[PDB]
């Protein structure tokens, strides 16, 4: 009665709809195109920021990176404003996530290191988290305008779940870290209009987006029940058919939220 | 698959709920004991103010009722402010529905006149609207305190709901009555806890909340979806199985609207 | 200059207005009307709170308080949902500041004990504090109602923010319950259209409010710049030539506040 | 007065801080260093916009520019996604408000035509709107190098304002042509940490930054209080003393608006 549902949102916004919620000691997954392959777009920032704090010690964070204006190549609300100044790379990783900084995330990946500038490193970190099916392949901008049916930065509902389960409810990260983590994705900006949407404002959601061309729209959280019972939503979306101009439905996602949420009530 | 989950949260919280959403061109009908017979409580206090503006003129709100500190015996957080001035008719229904003002009830029951302060004439009036299942017997405080199994001072989801959809979404009352009921039920102070808190933010939510003893808790509402589709949601329980002394469960009915919302998304 | 602007708002919005910031090392005092009388309203509350957290240990907060529906005599939001139920010390002060909960201020007056309900204990506290100015001689709703010219249940802004930069930014209470007490009037829900209102968004602003008949609004808070520096900004107004049903002005709290912040950025 | 705090300012972060807000029927002009020579920046790329909307019908906006990896030399977060593409006037002028992009501002002066690139044919347009003072000498990057003293590629807090007060508020674009030029600014997003991190955010603020070295960063905004009344805000600032690598100062411009926000309440 759930998948008919799904169905129902996926004609009804003429897109095509990817839904991932682990099960839990309480609760049986939910799972709708959890297999089913979905651009990244934007949501592999939050991975990326815990790659760059799994092998670095905190102290990392406080390092200077200076950039040019020839690397400011994507939609970088932060960056845009400090190429005089530099960023640490705390305030990358803050931009990355909380304002979903474009250029933000290519230092980061540059300072994970190795082919591609950072993006071989940081598949290699999904795969020594479990994740066998994800993949990274181009940095900003060009990850979000891979055509349909091509799996070069694309990922899982059920493989982004199970990362980010391990990243903020697991021990991927040591606490210190995961703090750090848990808070940038906590005051994110972008997210208003998606999962939180479609949640009770009792229920805490912590939340990355991820916006692209064919109607590309995505939001990866972690909610917490009124009485402290976390669980892990992916919600994943496109709207291919409509072309490279297909324009993202962000209601599509608080809506298909609000159905998880009746599951899970 | 519905009725699976309100029966977990009839044994979560030892309870028993009644729920009811009135079917639309594009839901189906919502129903978990929905014939059985719950107490009114303080839900009543919606379409008496709804019997008190049929009945009258406009010009009827400004009538100065006076009342004594005598006439004050249930929850009456605006009553007791009035006593020494006074009360208009309007600022009785604004205070019964807003704050479920049990001495503002008392006194609308008798402006409605005739046996039992009030309580055949505001019956007839549910009749008026097809209702033929509800029944007011007594007034504040006593209303709240009828033994289960008892018929007195009782609806069903059923019936309230459908009063409740002819009133602010029918024609039951003219478009200005109409605007003032649906006002006072929009900022009522009570319900926060209750329906509200189980539907996203983006939805509006306008109600009229009951509680009483043997663990009653109700909350009868008009909810707008973001695309401003209107569905009437009620919401009826009880813990009679832990006595006259059984606790209210406001969580009981935050859930239970969770449920219903996954539904209507 | 910043007095010529505060007596042209005064002339504005037809009101009395009272405003103080106490010196620091960086700034100089900001005073108008700064010992003139105000009425309290609900402003005693945050003080009060801090009474009952000083004179008892922090585990106090778990008793349970019964009461009964006479007790309702206030706009009561979340009290009167838990008249049944109980509500914790704890729970109380929670309510009294973020909702300005008026049963749940009467309930922690008795908790502090001695003549008057906890009015003379209550002020007896402030006297410790160094408060020779302010008095309490009501419990709500009472207090809110005196007439102008009536010393009874009246402040300055003087006195009101030497006690809240005491009990906020001093050691009047011990760092465990200092953080209580912030965190209540950090998430109170009145507020937003005052002191709040007139500071840029990037300063943090804590508060408690005050709103009575003779247009009486007032707003007491402590702000932080967004370099962490700490200002205590006490506003009070009133109208009361317009009456007893005279309407507050809101924007006269909004527009005085951002006078402050001009002179302290 | 006003001028003994930005001057506190102005040795807080060692910069020159220009200041102009003009008179309306209510206020008095703000003025500091009001008719000094400051460097465009960006500041130019708003009256460009209105330059090529001026002279060309609305139709203009839809001719497409190609243009080669060659000719982007500043920061151009929008044009280096789309050398291949090309772009349309209209979004030129989009992303050269928006996102200052360098190279959108480039064609459009080229657009403009004439000697420098376009630069005497904008210098031209500031002379229509009444602006003798202001002059655009080179194109993106170099107007952001000129040395202290050099007049070249400056205007002046006083000039830009009485520009900007024209081409928003006045009638010097046909109506059509000022709401695309007055939604550009509206939807920036580059100006969140100056101006419109001083004011309230109750207060509508419109911008177009600037930034070039010697610490140079200005922001020129329309302001609409919370009662719809319009200000037109100039800040601009350098810190020459610091050299070429002086780094700007955002906080400053925030700093100085909300001083303006607090004369202007
Ligand atoms: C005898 O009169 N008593 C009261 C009274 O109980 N006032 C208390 C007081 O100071 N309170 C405060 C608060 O903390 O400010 C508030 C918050 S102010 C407020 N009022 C609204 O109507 C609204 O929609 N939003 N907000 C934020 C509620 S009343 C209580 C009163 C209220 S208006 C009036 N003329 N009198
Ligand atoms: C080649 O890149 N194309 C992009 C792009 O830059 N994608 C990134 C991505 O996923 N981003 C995200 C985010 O984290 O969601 C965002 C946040 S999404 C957003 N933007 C708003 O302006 C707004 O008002 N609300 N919201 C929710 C910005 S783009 C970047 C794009 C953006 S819209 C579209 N059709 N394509
Ligand atoms: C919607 O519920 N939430 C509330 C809440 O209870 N709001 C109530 C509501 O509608 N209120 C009203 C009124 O009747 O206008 C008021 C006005 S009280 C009042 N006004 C007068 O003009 C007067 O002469 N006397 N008095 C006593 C304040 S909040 C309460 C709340 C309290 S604190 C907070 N954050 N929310
Ligand atoms: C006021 O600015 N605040 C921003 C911000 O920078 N928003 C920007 C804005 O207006 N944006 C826009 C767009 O141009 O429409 C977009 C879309 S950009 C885009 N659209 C397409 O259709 C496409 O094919 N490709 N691309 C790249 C998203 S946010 C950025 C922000 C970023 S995170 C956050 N909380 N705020």
């Amino acid at each position: 009665d759930l998948a008919d549902r799904f169905a129902e949102l996926e004609r009804r916004y003429d897109a095509r709809l990817g839904v991932y919620v682990p099960a839990t000691g309480t609760t049986a997954a939910i799972e709708y195109r959890a297999d089913e392959r979905f651009a990244f777009c934007s949501t592999f920032k939050a991975p990326l920021v815990a790659a760059v704090l799994h092998q670095n010690p905190l102290t990392h964070l406080d390092k200077l990176i200076t950039y040019t204006s020839d690397d400011i190549r994507s939609i970088s609300p932060v960056a845009q404003q400090h190429v005089q100044t530099g960023m640490t790379i705390g305030q990358l990783c803050d931009a990355a996530i909380r304002y979903s900084d474009g250029t933000a995330a290519n230092l980061l990946l540059a300072d994970l290191g190795g082919p591609g500038g950072g993006t071989a490193a940081f598949t290699g970190y999904l795969r020594s988290l479990g994740d066998t099916v994800s993949r990274l392949d181009a940095e900003e901008p060009e990850l979000n305008r891979d055509p349909p049916g091509d799996e070069r930065d694309t990922t899982t509902p059920h493989a982004i779940a199970l990362v980010l389960q391990q990243l903020v409810l697991g021990n991927a990260l040591p606490p210190d870290k995961r703090a750090l983590l848990t808070d940038w994705m906590a005051r994110n900006t972008t997210g208003a209009k998606r999962i939180r949407a479609g949640f009770p404002a009792d229920w805490k959601v912590i939340d990355k987006t991820g916006t692209g061309d064919y109607g590309r729209a995505n939001d990866i959280a972690v909610v917490w029940s009124p009485t402290g019972v976390p669980y892990v939503v992916a919600v994943m979306s496109d709207r291919a058919g409509g072309g490279y101009d297909a324009e993202p439905r962000e209601a599509l996602l608080a809506e298909a939220a609000t159905c998880v949420a009746g599951v899970l009530a």
